[PDB]
């Protein structure tokens, strides 16, 4: 089923444009395809409905189609759509290529300019951005443990990575050594079972106090040998009773049992602290 397009011509063509170009030219007749400027693409003034193909996805022409509202896409979209024989994407904003096309991202525990970095690289390689989560979310990008964002999305099943490999998918993408999502391997990306926890422990013996500390570490928290203001995150303590158990009340630290942690890291998840308090 064919589309008209129109391929933007500069001095500098990639490699992967042209062959864009071939193949479009070989998909439909020449009647849907017009091949400008960057001389001309200036002097349009209305979006058209048109398809345009632009590489890179920057210069004074691109920011131009751009601000106009142009549905804009880059070679490589155009030569995977027809490989799979689907349609081109809307493309409401730029599509760069399909690596991410299918996948559908929701974010949590990242910082406001990351989660918007992330937001783009998604849509550039043609994914779709869902920020509340329901059965349509395929995968949840995090940056820290914890948030029922996590909770709901670890209850699920869905797998939890960082955002890594979103900024992987996207070089590797760029280097055209990869296609799509599944070509590079999610559980090297997942997100550590105590990324963002700070740790400290109090009441244990020496034998219990080294392991809990080595499997920090492992897990990819923080473990603290005392507790401080603004450091530690949580307390493990059996017991709601002493100074240190009653400055981390103070303090409004977590304090919960051990059970939190060792259930963390069977379960494969940071547990919900309300479940495990240290004083119920």
């Amino acid at each position: 089923e064919p589309f008209f397009v129109k391929f933007l011509k500069s001095s500098d063509n990639s490699k992967c444009f042209f062959k864009a170009l071939e193949s479009i030219k070989e998909f439909q007749s020449e009647e849907y395809l017009q091949i400008i400027t960057e001389e001309e693409a200036l002097k349009i003034k209305e979006n058209d409905r048109s398809l345009y193909i632009c590489d890179p996805f920057s210069g004074v022409v691109f920011d131009h189609l751009k601000k106009l509202g142009c549905r804009i896409v880059g070679p490589q979209v155009v030569i995977f759509c027809m490989h799979h024989q689907r349609c081109v994407p809307r493309a409401e904003h730029p599509v760069y290529n399909m690596v991410m096309s299918d996948v559908t991202i929701s974010c949590t525990s990242l910082e406001k300019e990351k989660r918007e970095e992330v937001h783009k690289y998604v849509q550039m390689m043609g994914g779709r951005v869902y920020r509340d989560l329901n059965v349509s979310v395929t995968h949840l990008i995090a940056g820290e443990v914890g948030s029922k964002k996590y909770l709901v999305a670890a209850n699920l099943k869905k797998p939890i990575l960082l955002p890594s490999w979103i900024k992987t998918l996207w070089e590797k993408s760029q280097e055209k050594k990869i296609t799509r999502y599944t070509d590079i391997n999610m559980e090297d990306f997942k997100c550590p079972i105590f990324l963002g926890c700070i740790i400290c422990v109090t009441g244990l013996c020496g034998l219990d106090r080294k392991e809990v500390q080595q499997l920090t570490v492992k897990h990819g928290g923080q473990y603290m040998g005392q507790l401080k203001m603004n450091e530690c995150t949580h307390l493990i303590v059996q017991e709601p009773k002493g100074q240190k158990y009653e400055c981390a009340k103070r303090w409004n630290v977590h304090c919960v049992t051990t059970q939190w942690f060792f259930d963390s890291i069977e379960k494969g998840f940071c547990q919900d602290e309300s479940i495990y308090k240290t004083e119920p």
